[PDB]
């Protein structure tokens, strides 16, 4: 069974980001977030790069990939 969001994720990131280097930055954060398992560091870096309010919507696709319980905490950490 696929995830579905995966497809939309690629399209979203590409549309919002549109950059090659930027895309690698996000992919790197996730790749490390898996082994590191640190939501604190993830949100931090994601902010420095996705700080642009225009990129905020990107967080939507980020949740799906992120663990369930992690999603809840993701919102608890990410302010507004």
């Amino acid at each position: 069974m696929d995830r579905k969001v995966a497809r939309e994720f690629r399209h979203k990131v590409d549309f919002l980001i549109e950059n090659d280097a930027e895309k690698d930055y996000l992919y790197d954060v996730l790749r490390m977030y898996h082994q590191t398992m640190d939501v604190a560091v993830l949100v931090g870096d994601l902010k420095l790069v996705i700080n642009e309010p225009s990129r905020l919507p990107l967080f939507d696709a980020i949740r799906p990939l992120i663990p369930l319980k992690h999603q809840v905490e993701y919102d608890q950490l990410t302010p507004r």
